[PDB]
């Protein structure tokens, strides 16, 4: 049994994959996902691979495992763009990031605030900062109704219609076409973050083989289905 | 006495500003700077203002102060661009981030890893990610010889000639012109992060007065000479 731990998000692609791989290879692959705290303890007992939704978060998470893992072995495999998720039908007619700053709107972004490891940390300031206008940066920040510890928390706040816009990743929208309406971010502002994996110290051949499979022709197309790219 | 606490970096601009302000007003303004741990205990006692070197790190640090501060009051005032700091003379002829990915170089970057609050978190991946090329991202990451807790840790590693390139901020070069040679990052890739301030809850009239002064014509020009912009 090859066991994987990581955040919600990439788990959808990974489930499709471990299930196909399980079929064809007979090897059982478990994909555990969610907020770190929800799986941390089981994962300390039997984690074979930690997967991540960005580099800074995977580095944080892998570091929490002591010498069970080796953070320097983190392998970036795909990337996807950030998006704006608006409520169904985009009632406020949001056109992008600059539009969020200029309008009266409620924004949720995941920010770890140094106590939670989340793919969101640093995204919004890096995107809106590329406008190089402090006024727009200021106006955007003022529209932020909540900084949440992780993507799951943002999704929840969002589904309760307490935010008009959620700064998230394309895969989240691909994985959950029912949630909201996706709005593309200005090409000159958007950031792209990565999917990665790291095998435990002393990982089995079965593990290694599954990692190798994540780069297979068939894994690439499944990741691609969810918006994950190589180029 | 108005007491400010924050990271090294913006401290240089703030030192000049504070000096000039005391001259005019007779109000004593102390600028305490360094890694959070070196000043956290004292600040919990007398901090009037927390200043920041990015938004995510400022949100993290201000959160550590609990009920004394209300993090929604963080004020972005200026931004500056990330840079590549190469050893004096730029012996390896580095021309930007793509060049780093391609050459055999040793790069140092500040990354909090969830256990330290630093302006560097998320920076390298957001810049090199905008190449939208996984091999480039992979190649850049393979050249990173050290992920350090903060900018001061990177400065020291760099000063000991243990890194060829340090991904930092223009202000670190402006404040330390002899320390190395700054290489401009490609326009389509570079990120800009902010200087910010937050007054403690129940801040004095004089504390607020100094904050206002940070947006004065005089402060603007001092901020400008260290690379902090508006525009």
């Amino acid at each position: 049994d090859v066991n994987l731990y990581g955040p919600g998000g990439p788990h959808t692609a990974l489930k499709d994959i471990a299930n196909k791989y399980s079929e064809k290879t007979g090897v059982k692959v478990n994909v555990n996902f969610g907020p770190q705290a929800t799986w941390f303890e089981k994962a300390k007992k039997d984690a074979d691979i930690l997967f991540g939704a960005s580099d800074q978060s995977a580095l944080a998470i892998a570091s929490d495992f002591g010498k069970d893992f080796n953070v320097s072995k983190i392998k970036p495999l795909y990337f996807r763009e950030a998006i704006i998720l608006t409520q169904k039908g985009n009632p406020l007619k949001i056109k992008g990031l600059k539009d969020l700053a200029n309008k009266k709107v409620r924004i949720v972004v995941p920010e770890g605030a140094g106590k939670s490891n989340t793919s969101g940390t640093g995204v919004w300031e890096d995107m809106i900062g590329r406008t190089q206008d402090i006024k727009t940066i200021q106006n955007f920040r003022n529209n932020i109704v909540a900084f949440v510890p992780n993507s799951g928390s943002a999704r929840k706040l969002f589904a309760q219609d307490q935010a008009d816009a959620w700064i998230t990743w394309i895969d989240w929208s691909k994985s959950n076409p029912d949630i909201g309406t996706a709005v593309a971010i200005e090409k000159d502002l958007v950031v792209y973050r990565t999917f990665n994996v790291i095998a435990k110290e002393g990982a089995s051949k079965e593990t290694q083989d599954f990692i190798a499979y994540l780069s297979s022709k068939e894994a690439k197309e499944i990741f691609k289905k969810y918006g994950w790219r190589e180029h």
